[PDB]
Protein backbone atom coordinates (compact mmCIF):
# COMPACT_ATOMS: atom_id res chain seq x y z
CA UNK A 1 0.00 0.00 0.00
CA UNK A 2 1.28 3.43 -1.09
CA UNK A 3 2.02 6.29 1.26
CA UNK A 4 1.09 9.63 -0.95
CA UNK A 5 2.06 12.94 0.25
CA UNK A 6 -0.91 15.76 0.22
CA UNK A 7 -0.86 19.64 0.87
CA UNK A 8 -3.34 21.23 3.15
CA UNK A 9 -4.56 24.61 2.21
CA UNK A 10 -3.83 27.20 4.87
CA UNK A 11 -7.03 29.22 6.16
CA UNK A 12 -6.63 32.65 4.49
CA UNK A 13 -6.08 36.04 7.13
CA UNK A 14 -9.25 37.98 8.47
CA UNK A 15 -9.06 41.45 7.13
CA UNK A 16 -10.49 43.68 10.28
CA UNK A 17 -11.53 47.60 10.09
CA UNK A 18 -10.16 49.76 12.77
CA UNK A 19 -12.83 48.74 15.37
CA UNK A 20 -11.63 44.98 14.97
CA UNK A 21 -15.12 44.68 12.75
CA UNK A 22 -14.16 41.77 10.34
CA UNK A 23 -14.15 43.06 6.44
CA UNK A 24 -13.33 39.69 4.72
CA UNK A 25 -14.55 36.38 6.25
CA UNK A 26 -14.05 32.53 4.96
CA UNK A 27 -17.10 30.42 4.65
CA UNK A 28 -17.18 26.75 3.89
CA UNK A 29 -18.53 24.97 1.35
CA UNK A 30 -19.49 21.59 0.99
CA UNK A 31 -19.33 19.40 -2.15
CA UNK A 32 -18.98 15.87 -3.22
CA UNK A 33 -16.88 15.00 -5.83
CA UNK A 34 -15.49 11.45 -7.08
CA UNK A 35 -12.29 10.36 -9.57
CA UNK A 36 -14.69 8.25 -12.11
CA UNK A 37 -11.68 6.03 -12.78
CA UNK A 38 -11.69 5.41 -8.53
CA UNK A 39 -15.46 4.67 -9.03
CA UNK A 40 -16.28 0.86 -9.60
CA UNK A 41 -20.21 1.85 -10.92
CA UNK A 42 -20.53 5.39 -11.29
CA UNK A 43 -24.12 5.20 -12.63
CA UNK A 44 -25.20 3.10 -9.76
CA UNK A 45 -23.52 5.91 -7.65
CA UNK A 46 -25.14 8.85 -9.63
CA UNK A 47 -28.91 6.99 -8.93
CA UNK A 48 -27.85 5.79 -5.18
CA UNK A 49 -26.97 8.90 -4.40
CA UNK A 50 -30.45 10.95 -5.92
CA UNK A 51 -31.72 9.66 -2.61
CA UNK A 52 -28.61 10.74 -0.51
CA UNK A 53 -27.89 14.35 -1.19
CA UNK A 54 -30.51 15.15 -3.80
CA UNK A 55 -29.20 14.79 -6.57
CA UNK A 56 -30.65 15.81 -9.27
CA UNK A 57 -30.79 15.07 -13.11
CA UNK A 58 -29.31 18.98 -13.27
CA UNK A 59 -26.57 17.91 -11.10
CA UNK A 60 -25.55 14.75 -13.66
CA UNK A 61 -25.62 16.62 -16.33
CA UNK A 62 -23.40 19.11 -15.10
CA UNK A 63 -21.35 17.04 -13.86
CA UNK A 64 -21.34 14.97 -17.59
CA UNK A 65 -20.67 18.04 -18.98
CA UNK A 66 -17.46 18.78 -16.64
CA UNK A 67 -16.55 15.06 -17.12
CA UNK A 68 -15.34 15.72 -20.50
CA UNK A 69 -14.73 19.01 -20.06
CA UNK A 70 -11.66 17.70 -17.69
CA UNK A 71 -8.90 15.79 -18.27
CA UNK A 72 -8.13 11.77 -16.67
CA UNK A 73 -7.57 11.45 -13.40
CA UNK A 74 -9.53 14.63 -12.53
CA UNK A 75 -11.62 14.38 -9.21
CA UNK A 76 -14.92 16.12 -10.99
CA UNK A 77 -17.55 17.77 -8.37
CA UNK A 78 -21.08 15.75 -8.19
CA UNK A 79 -22.89 18.11 -6.25
CA UNK A 80 -21.55 21.39 -5.27
CA UNK A 81 -22.73 23.96 -1.84
CA UNK A 82 -24.53 21.21 -0.12
CA UNK A 83 -26.35 22.12 2.96
CA UNK A 84 -25.58 20.43 6.43
CA UNK A 85 -28.26 18.59 6.04
CA UNK A 86 -26.87 17.06 2.65
CA UNK A 87 -23.62 16.55 4.01
CA UNK A 88 -24.77 14.61 7.30
CA UNK A 89 -26.98 12.64 4.81
CA UNK A 90 -23.95 11.84 3.02
CA UNK A 91 -21.77 11.02 6.04
CA UNK A 92 -24.10 8.61 6.98
CA UNK A 93 -23.68 6.61 4.07
CA UNK A 94 -20.14 7.24 2.75
CA UNK A 95 -19.54 3.34 3.74
CA UNK A 96 -21.62 2.99 0.63
CA UNK A 97 -19.82 5.15 -2.17
CA UNK A 98 -15.76 4.20 -2.28
CA UNK A 99 -14.78 7.23 -4.31
CA UNK A 100 -16.72 9.52 -3.47
CA UNK A 101 -15.59 12.02 -1.39
CA UNK A 102 -16.78 14.57 0.56
CA UNK A 103 -14.78 17.92 0.86
CA UNK A 104 -15.14 21.59 2.62
CA UNK A 105 -13.48 24.25 0.66
CA UNK A 106 -12.82 27.98 2.32
CA UNK A 107 -14.58 30.70 0.49
CA UNK A 108 -14.29 34.04 0.99
CA UNK A 109 -17.45 36.28 2.05
CA UNK A 110 -17.56 39.77 1.78
CA UNK A 111 -20.16 40.95 4.45
CA UNK A 112 -20.25 44.96 3.57
CA UNK A 113 -20.30 44.33 -0.48
CA UNK A 114 -19.57 47.02 -2.48
CA UNK A 115 -18.90 50.01 0.39
CA UNK A 116 -15.26 48.11 0.03
CA UNK A 117 -15.28 46.69 -3.56
CA UNK A 118 -12.11 49.10 -4.73
CA UNK A 119 -10.11 49.09 -1.58
CA UNK A 120 -11.12 45.78 -0.40
CA UNK A 121 -10.65 43.92 -3.26
CA UNK A 122 -11.27 40.23 -3.79
CA UNK A 123 -9.97 36.92 -4.39
CA UNK A 124 -11.22 34.49 -7.09
CA UNK A 125 -9.92 31.51 -9.25
CA UNK A 126 -6.36 31.57 -9.45
CA UNK A 127 -5.63 31.91 -13.71
CA UNK A 128 -2.59 31.14 -15.89
CA UNK A 129 -1.49 34.54 -15.34
CA UNK A 130 -1.29 34.62 -11.44
CA UNK A 131 0.43 31.16 -11.96
CA UNK A 132 3.18 33.07 -13.99
CA UNK A 133 2.98 35.66 -11.28
CA UNK A 134 3.89 33.35 -8.50
CA UNK A 135 6.18 31.26 -10.38
CA UNK A 136 8.72 34.58 -11.32
CA UNK A 137 7.72 35.58 -8.00
CA UNK A 138 9.11 32.43 -6.64
CA UNK A 139 5.98 31.24 -4.56
CA UNK A 140 3.74 28.65 -6.30
CA UNK A 141 5.42 26.03 -4.21
CA UNK A 142 3.34 27.16 -1.77
CA UNK A 143 0.03 27.30 -3.84
CA UNK A 144 0.08 23.48 -4.24
CA UNK A 145 -3.45 23.24 -2.75
CA UNK A 146 -4.43 27.38 -2.94
CA UNK A 147 -7.11 27.80 -6.12
CA UNK A 148 -8.54 31.10 -4.85
CA UNK A 149 -5.86 34.48 -4.42
CA UNK A 150 -6.38 38.27 -4.06
CA UNK A 151 -6.74 39.83 -7.55
CA UNK A 152 -7.37 43.89 -6.21
CA UNK A 153 -7.56 45.96 -3.44
CA UNK A 154 -6.15 44.84 0.23
CA UNK A 155 -6.72 41.14 -0.85
CA UNK A 156 -4.14 41.17 -3.82
CA UNK A 157 -1.96 43.48 -1.83
CA UNK A 158 -1.35 41.86 0.97
CA UNK A 159 -1.94 38.27 -0.36
CA UNK A 160 1.60 36.91 0.76
CA UNK A 161 0.85 37.51 4.42
CA UNK A 162 -3.24 36.72 4.10
CA UNK A 163 -2.22 33.48 2.24
CA UNK A 164 -0.29 31.53 5.10
CA UNK A 165 1.91 28.29 5.38
CA UNK A 166 0.53 25.22 3.20
CA UNK A 167 0.65 22.17 5.21
CA UNK A 168 0.51 18.82 4.46
CA UNK A 169 -0.44 14.92 5.31
CA UNK A 170 0.94 11.43 5.03
CA UNK A 171 -2.30 9.52 3.88
CA UNK A 172 -2.51 5.99 2.92
CA UNK A 173 -4.20 4.76 -0.92
CA UNK A 174 -5.06 1.25 -1.63
CA UNK A 175 -5.45 -0.07 -4.77
CA UNK A 176 -7.59 1.61 -7.29
CA UNK A 177 -6.09 4.86 -5.18
CA UNK A 178 -8.75 5.33 -2.67
CA UNK A 179 -7.79 7.10 0.61
CA UNK A 180 -7.45 4.78 3.35
CA UNK A 181 -5.99 6.34 6.73
CA UNK A 182 -3.86 9.24 7.76
CA UNK A 183 -0.18 8.65 8.68
CA UNK A 184 0.78 11.77 10.06
CA UNK A 185 -0.21 15.99 9.21
CA UNK A 186 1.88 18.92 9.57
CA UNK A 187 -1.17 21.17 9.55
CA UNK A 188 -1.37 24.61 7.87
CA UNK A 189 0.02 27.99 9.45
CA UNK A 190 -3.53 30.14 8.95
CA UNK A 191 -2.58 33.66 7.36
CA UNK A 192 -1.82 36.53 9.45
CA UNK A 193 -5.30 38.22 10.49
CA UNK A 194 -4.66 42.52 9.02
CA UNK A 195 -6.14 45.24 11.16
CA UNK A 196 -6.41 48.27 8.75
CA UNK A 197 -7.25 51.76 9.37
CA UNK A 198 -10.46 52.10 7.54
CA UNK A 199 -13.90 53.22 9.39
CA UNK A 200 -16.83 50.80 7.91
CA UNK A 201 -19.19 53.06 9.45
CA UNK A 202 -17.34 56.24 7.65
CA UNK A 203 -16.85 54.23 4.03
CA UNK A 204 -20.99 52.81 3.85
CA UNK A 205 -21.91 56.78 5.02
CA UNK A 206 -20.00 58.04 1.87
CA UNK A 207 -20.73 55.35 -0.64
CA UNK A 208 -24.46 55.92 0.34
CA UNK A 209 -23.46 60.16 0.32
CA UNK A 210 -22.56 59.14 -3.39
CA UNK A 211 -25.71 57.80 -4.96
CA UNK A 212 -24.91 57.08 -8.93
CA UNK A 213 -22.22 59.66 -9.09
CA UNK A 214 -19.02 58.95 -10.82
CA UNK A 215 -17.09 60.04 -7.76
CA UNK A 216 -14.03 59.23 -5.74
CA UNK A 217 -13.51 59.96 -2.14
CA UNK A 218 -10.50 59.58 0.13
CA UNK A 219 -10.74 60.29 4.15
CA UNK A 220 -7.01 60.27 5.43
CA UNK A 221 -6.17 61.14 9.18
CA UNK A 222 -3.39 63.51 8.65
CA UNK A 223 -1.70 62.92 12.40
CA UNK A 224 -0.84 59.32 11.02
CA UNK A 225 -1.62 59.10 7.33
CA UNK A 226 -3.87 56.63 7.57
CA UNK A 227 -6.48 56.59 5.25
CA UNK A 228 -10.35 55.91 7.19
CA UNK A 229 -11.85 56.28 4.16
CA UNK A 230 -11.30 55.08 0.43
CA UNK A 231 -14.42 55.34 -1.92
CA UNK A 232 -15.02 54.64 -5.67
CA UNK A 233 -18.66 55.24 -7.32
CA UNK A 234 -19.87 53.30 -8.95
CA UNK A 235 -18.98 50.00 -7.06
CA UNK A 236 -20.15 46.46 -7.68
CA UNK A 237 -20.25 43.24 -5.06
CA UNK A 238 -17.25 41.96 -4.76
CA UNK A 239 -19.28 38.65 -3.84
CA UNK A 240 -19.91 37.90 -7.59
CA UNK A 241 -16.00 37.11 -8.19
CA UNK A 242 -15.46 34.79 -5.30
CA UNK A 243 -16.55 31.66 -6.69
CA UNK A 244 -16.46 32.56 -10.46
CA UNK A 245 -18.36 35.90 -11.74
CA UNK A 246 -21.17 34.88 -14.46
CA UNK A 247 -20.04 36.27 -18.03
CA UNK A 248 -23.46 37.81 -18.47
CA UNK A 249 -22.12 39.67 -14.76
CA UNK A 250 -18.75 40.44 -15.83
CA UNK A 251 -19.75 41.71 -19.08
CA UNK A 252 -22.00 44.02 -17.30
CA UNK A 253 -19.40 45.48 -15.74
CA UNK A 254 -17.16 46.05 -18.35
CA UNK A 255 -20.03 47.35 -20.37
CA UNK A 256 -21.31 49.67 -18.02
CA UNK A 257 -20.13 52.99 -19.17
CA UNK A 258 -19.66 54.68 -15.86
CA UNK A 259 -16.76 51.95 -16.03
CA UNK A 260 -17.24 50.57 -11.77
CA UNK A 261 -14.28 48.51 -12.39
CA UNK A 262 -11.89 51.21 -11.80
CA UNK A 263 -10.57 52.51 -8.60
CA UNK A 264 -11.38 56.13 -9.35
CA UNK A 265 -10.04 57.61 -5.96
CA UNK A 266 -6.17 55.77 -6.97
CA UNK A 267 -6.69 55.07 -10.85
CA UNK A 268 -8.57 58.32 -11.29
CA UNK A 269 -6.36 60.95 -13.50
CA UNK A 270 -7.58 64.18 -13.49
CA UNK A 271 -6.40 67.27 -13.91
CA UNK A 272 -6.08 68.48 -10.23
CA UNK A 273 -6.80 72.27 -10.86
CA UNK A 274 -6.90 75.09 -7.94
CA UNK A 275 -6.32 72.52 -5.28
CA UNK A 276 -2.87 72.58 -6.62
CA UNK A 277 -2.37 76.07 -5.40
CA UNK A 278 -1.98 76.13 -1.37
CA UNK A 279 0.99 73.64 -2.38
CA UNK A 280 2.40 76.35 -5.21
CA UNK A 281 2.07 79.35 -2.91
CA UNK A 282 4.11 76.96 -0.43
CA UNK A 283 6.64 76.51 -2.98
CA UNK A 284 6.58 79.93 -4.45
CA UNK A 285 7.42 81.75 -0.87
CA UNK A 286 9.82 78.69 -0.29
CA UNK A 287 11.74 79.93 -3.45
CA UNK A 288 11.45 83.43 -2.54
CA UNK A 289 9.37 83.80 -6.19
CA UNK A 290 7.24 86.10 -3.74
CA UNK A 291 6.73 86.76 -0.11
CA UNK A 292 3.39 87.36 2.28
CA UNK A 293 3.30 90.73 0.93
CA UNK A 294 3.67 90.61 -3.09
CA UNK A 295 1.05 91.99 -5.03
CA UNK A 296 0.04 92.42 -7.98
CA UNK A 297 -3.02 94.52 -10.01
CA UNK A 298 -5.28 91.69 -12.19
CA UNK A 299 -7.49 92.41 -15.06
CA UNK A 300 -8.94 89.36 -14.95
CA UNK A 301 -6.26 88.05 -17.70
CA UNK A 302 -2.23 87.73 -17.69
CA UNK A 303 -0.25 88.11 -20.69
CA UNK A 304 2.75 85.61 -21.08
CA UNK A 305 5.68 88.45 -21.59
CA UNK A 306 7.18 88.86 -24.99
CA UNK A 307 4.26 87.26 -26.54
CA UNK A 308 0.41 88.12 -27.51
CA UNK A 309 -0.88 84.96 -25.73
CA UNK A 310 -3.08 85.51 -22.56
CA UNK A 311 -4.41 83.23 -20.15
CA UNK A 312 -7.47 84.27 -18.62
CA UNK A 313 -9.20 84.22 -15.08
CA UNK A 314 -12.69 82.63 -13.86
CA UNK A 315 -13.32 85.99 -12.48
CA UNK A 316 -14.13 88.20 -15.94
CA UNK A 317 -12.79 91.63 -15.03
CA UNK A 318 -9.99 90.30 -12.23
CA UNK A 319 -9.95 90.52 -8.37
CA UNK A 320 -8.26 93.99 -8.22
CA UNK A 321 -4.71 93.58 -6.32
CA UNK A 322 -3.94 90.25 -4.75
CA UNK A 323 -1.29 89.35 -2.72
CA UNK A 324 -1.19 84.96 -2.06
CA UNK A 325 -3.77 84.75 0.78
CA UNK A 326 -6.31 86.90 -1.12
CA UNK A 327 -5.56 84.66 -3.91
CA UNK A 328 -6.07 81.39 -2.28
CA UNK A 329 -9.39 82.82 -1.14
CA UNK A 330 -10.97 83.33 -4.48
CA UNK A 331 -8.90 80.65 -6.02
CA UNK A 332 -7.15 83.85 -8.20
CA UNK A 333 -5.77 82.36 -11.43
CA UNK A 334 -3.92 85.37 -13.13
CA UNK A 335 -1.83 85.71 -9.38
CA UNK A 336 -0.29 81.75 -10.10
CA UNK A 337 -0.27 82.71 -13.74
CA UNK A 338 2.77 85.12 -12.78
CA UNK A 339 4.12 82.27 -10.09
CA UNK A 340 4.82 79.61 -12.33
CA UNK A 341 6.43 82.02 -15.24
CA UNK A 342 8.61 83.49 -12.28
CA UNK A 343 9.23 79.90 -10.76
CA UNK A 344 9.99 78.20 -14.43
CA UNK A 345 8.95 74.39 -15.29
CA UNK A 346 12.17 73.54 -14.09
CA UNK A 347 11.20 74.56 -9.87
CA UNK A 348 7.35 74.63 -10.29
CA UNK A 349 7.78 70.86 -11.10
CA UNK A 350 10.69 70.19 -8.58
CA UNK A 351 8.85 71.47 -6.07
CA UNK A 352 5.63 69.92 -7.10
CA UNK A 353 7.68 66.69 -7.48
CA UNK A 354 8.47 67.04 -3.51
CA UNK A 355 4.89 67.25 -2.92
CA UNK A 356 4.06 63.47 -4.80
CA UNK A 357 3.04 64.83 -7.87
CA UNK A 358 3.70 62.25 -10.79
CA UNK A 359 4.64 60.11 -8.10
CA UNK A 360 3.24 56.95 -6.81
CA UNK A 361 2.22 57.78 -3.25
CA UNK A 362 3.85 54.54 -1.64
CA UNK A 363 0.30 53.32 -0.65
CA UNK A 364 -0.20 49.61 -0.02
CA UNK A 365 -2.83 48.96 -2.87
CA UNK A 366 -1.57 47.92 -6.59
CA UNK A 367 -4.02 49.50 -8.58
CA UNK A 368 -2.57 52.89 -8.91
CA UNK A 369 -1.78 55.42 -11.76
CA UNK A 370 0.74 57.92 -11.49
CA UNK A 371 -0.66 60.84 -13.27
CA UNK A 372 2.24 63.37 -14.68
CA UNK A 373 3.71 66.13 -13.27
CA UNK A 374 5.22 67.90 -16.59
CA UNK A 375 9.07 68.51 -16.80
CA UNK A 376 11.17 69.59 -19.88
CA UNK A 377 12.88 66.30 -20.56
CA UNK A 378 9.10 64.59 -20.34
CA UNK A 379 8.03 66.96 -22.70
CA UNK A 380 10.79 66.64 -24.91
CA UNK A 381 10.49 62.22 -24.81
CA UNK A 382 6.69 62.12 -25.32
CA UNK A 383 6.13 64.73 -27.83
CA UNK A 384 9.90 65.81 -29.69
CA UNK A 385 8.91 69.28 -29.40
CA UNK A 386 10.54 71.24 -26.50
CA UNK A 387 9.43 73.08 -23.90
CA UNK A 388 7.86 76.71 -24.22
CA UNK A 389 7.00 78.92 -21.56
CA UNK A 390 3.69 78.80 -22.35
CA UNK A 391 3.41 75.44 -21.67
CA UNK A 392 4.48 76.36 -17.71
CA UNK A 393 2.16 78.76 -17.27
CA UNK A 394 -1.54 76.62 -16.62
CA UNK A 395 0.54 74.09 -14.67
CA UNK A 396 0.63 77.03 -12.04
CA UNK A 397 -3.73 76.65 -11.65
CA UNK A 398 -3.40 72.77 -11.74
CA UNK A 399 -4.15 72.64 -15.65
CA UNK A 400 -1.90 72.27 -18.85
CA UNK A 401 0.08 68.81 -18.92
CA UNK A 402 -0.81 68.29 -15.22
CA UNK A 403 -2.79 65.41 -14.04
CA UNK A 404 -2.92 63.68 -10.36
CA UNK A 405 -5.14 60.98 -8.71
CA UNK A 406 -7.37 62.02 -5.49
CA UNK A 407 -5.00 59.69 -3.49
CA UNK A 408 -1.75 61.93 -4.51
CA UNK A 409 -4.31 64.71 -3.81
CA UNK A 410 -4.49 63.18 -0.25
CA UNK A 411 -1.23 62.60 -0.03
CA UNK A 412 -0.13 66.38 -0.83
CA UNK A 413 -2.55 67.71 1.80
CA UNK A 414 -1.57 65.82 4.62
CA UNK A 415 2.23 67.75 3.47
CA UNK A 416 0.40 70.87 3.59
CA UNK A 417 -1.01 69.91 7.00
CA UNK A 418 2.18 68.60 8.56
CA UNK A 419 4.25 71.49 7.33
CA UNK A 420 5.98 69.83 4.84
CA UNK A 421 6.43 66.39 6.55
CA UNK A 422 5.97 63.71 4.54
CA UNK A 423 3.25 60.63 5.59
CA UNK A 424 2.48 57.86 3.20
CA UNK A 425 -1.15 57.41 2.74
CA UNK A 426 -1.62 53.61 4.21
CA UNK A 427 -4.56 51.17 4.65
CA UNK A 428 -2.51 49.16 6.95
CA UNK A 429 -2.43 49.34 10.75
CA UNK A 430 -1.04 46.05 11.96
CA UNK A 431 -0.59 42.63 11.43
CA UNK A 432 -1.36 39.81 13.56
CA UNK A 433 1.68 37.58 12.77
CA UNK A 434 1.38 34.98 15.32
CA UNK A 435 -0.01 37.37 16.98
CA UNK A 436 2.88 38.54 17.33
CA UNK A 437 1.76 42.60 16.25
CA UNK A 438 3.66 44.22 13.76
CA UNK A 439 2.73 47.74 13.22
CA UNK A 440 2.70 49.15 9.36
CA UNK A 441 6.16 51.15 9.40
CA UNK A 442 6.25 54.61 7.69
CA UNK A 443 8.97 54.24 5.48
CA UNK A 444 11.75 56.99 5.45
CA UNK A 445 10.21 60.05 3.52
CA UNK A 446 12.54 63.41 4.01
CA UNK A 447 10.34 66.38 4.42
CA UNK A 448 9.45 68.86 2.31
CA UNK A 449 11.05 72.49 2.67
CA UNK A 450 11.82 73.60 6.15
CA UNK A 451 9.11 73.04 8.94
CA UNK A 452 10.21 75.99 11.13
CA UNK A 453 9.39 78.68 8.16
CA UNK A 454 5.33 80.18 8.38
CA UNK A 455 4.50 79.46 4.67
CA UNK A 456 2.57 76.55 5.75
CA UNK A 457 0.81 78.64 8.15
CA UNK A 458 0.18 80.89 4.98
CA UNK A 459 -1.31 78.66 2.48
CA UNK A 460 -3.43 77.03 5.21
CA UNK A 461 -4.89 80.50 6.43
CA UNK A 462 -5.94 81.12 2.88
CA UNK A 463 -7.72 77.77 2.87
CA UNK A 464 -9.06 78.75 6.04
CA UNK A 465 -10.09 81.69 4.13
CA UNK A 466 -11.55 79.76 1.21
CA UNK A 467 -13.90 78.29 4.00
CA UNK A 468 -14.67 80.91 6.26
CA UNK A 469 -14.01 84.35 4.72
CA UNK A 470 -17.09 86.41 2.38
CA UNK A 471 -14.88 86.44 -0.34
CA UNK A 472 -13.27 82.58 -0.30
CA UNK A 473 -15.41 80.23 -3.20
CA UNK A 474 -16.43 77.85 -0.56
CA UNK A 475 -17.98 79.72 2.24
CA UNK A 476 -21.60 78.81 1.42
CA UNK A 477 -20.66 75.53 2.11
CA UNK A 478 -18.30 75.27 5.44
CA UNK A 479 -18.45 78.65 7.10
CA UNK A 480 -21.67 77.60 9.38
CA UNK A 481 -19.62 74.88 10.62
CA UNK A 482 -18.79 75.03 14.56
CA UNK A 483 -15.91 73.29 14.20
CA UNK A 484 -13.38 75.40 11.41
CA UNK A 485 -13.30 74.04 8.15
CA UNK A 486 -10.19 75.00 5.84
CA UNK A 487 -10.77 73.87 2.19
CA UNK A 488 -9.82 74.36 -1.76
CA UNK A 489 -11.71 73.47 -4.53
CA UNK A 490 -10.93 73.51 -8.27
CA UNK A 491 -12.65 72.57 -11.75
CA UNK A 492 -11.41 70.42 -14.46
CA UNK A 493 -12.41 70.82 -18.29
CA UNK A 494 -19.46 68.49 -18.16
CA UNK A 495 -16.56 69.40 -15.42
CA UNK A 496 -15.18 67.30 -12.79
CA UNK A 497 -15.76 68.80 -9.61
CA UNK A 498 -12.33 68.65 -7.34
CA UNK A 499 -12.45 69.80 -3.02
CA UNK A 500 -9.81 69.44 -0.65
CA UNK A 501 -10.57 70.12 3.23
CA UNK A 502 -9.55 69.51 6.92
CA UNK A 503 -10.88 69.94 9.89
CA UNK A 504 -11.07 71.18 12.14
CA UNK A 505 -8.56 73.71 11.27
CA UNK A 506 -7.03 73.81 14.78
CA UNK A 507 -5.83 70.55 15.20
CA UNK A 508 -6.28 68.77 12.35
CA UNK A 509 -8.22 65.09 12.69
CA UNK A 510 -9.34 64.13 8.97
CA UNK A 511 -8.46 65.09 5.55
CA UNK A 512 -10.36 64.78 2.52
CA UNK A 513 -9.74 65.07 -1.25
CA UNK A 514 -12.95 64.42 -3.13
CA UNK A 515 -13.99 64.64 -6.66
CA UNK A 516 -17.41 64.14 -8.81
CA UNK A 517 -16.67 63.41 -11.86
CA UNK A 518 -18.98 65.85 -14.17
CA UNK A 519 -20.39 67.70 -10.86
CA UNK A 520 -21.93 64.20 -9.49
CA UNK A 521 -25.80 62.87 -10.08
CA UNK A 522 -27.10 65.40 -7.46
CA UNK A 523 -25.71 67.72 -4.92
CA UNK A 524 -22.38 69.88 -5.29
CA UNK A 525 -19.43 68.93 -4.34
CA UNK A 526 -18.96 71.61 -1.52
CA UNK A 527 -22.02 69.90 0.29
CA UNK A 528 -21.08 66.89 -0.29
CA UNK A 529 -17.83 67.71 1.61
CA UNK A 530 -19.69 69.22 5.05
CA UNK A 531 -21.66 66.20 5.28
CA UNK A 532 -18.84 64.29 5.13
CA UNK A 533 -16.78 66.59 7.36
CA UNK A 534 -20.09 67.12 9.97
CA UNK A 535 -20.52 63.21 10.44
CA UNK A 536 -17.00 62.70 10.95
CA UNK A 537 -17.48 65.66 13.70
CA UNK A 538 -20.99 65.60 14.37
Amino acid sequence: NRIKLVPIAPSRGIIYDRNGIPLALNRTIYQIEMMPEKVDNVQQTLDALRSVVDLTDDDIAAFRKERARSHRFTSIPVKTNLTEVQVARFAVNQYRFPGVEVKGYKRRYYPYGSALTHVIGYVSKINDKDVERLNNDGKLANYAATHDIGKLGIERYYEDVLHGQTGYEEVEVNNRGRVIRQLKEVPPQAGHDIYLTLDLKLQQYIETLLAGSRAAVVVTDPRTGGVLALVSTPSYDPNLFVDGISSKDYSALLNDPNTPLVNRATQGVYPPASTVKPYVAVSALSAGVITRNTTLFDPGWWQLPGSEKRYRDWKKWGHGRLNVTRSLEESADTFFYQVAYDMGIDRLSEWMGKFGYGHYTGIDLAEERSGNMPTREWKQKRFKKPWYQGDTIPVGIGQGYWTATPIQMSKALMILINDGIVKVPHLLMSTAEDGKQVPWVQPHEPPVGDIHSGYWELAKDGMYGVANRPNGTAHKYFASAPYKIAAKSGTAQRDHKLMTAFAPYNNPQVAVAMILENGGAGPAVGTLMRQILDHIML
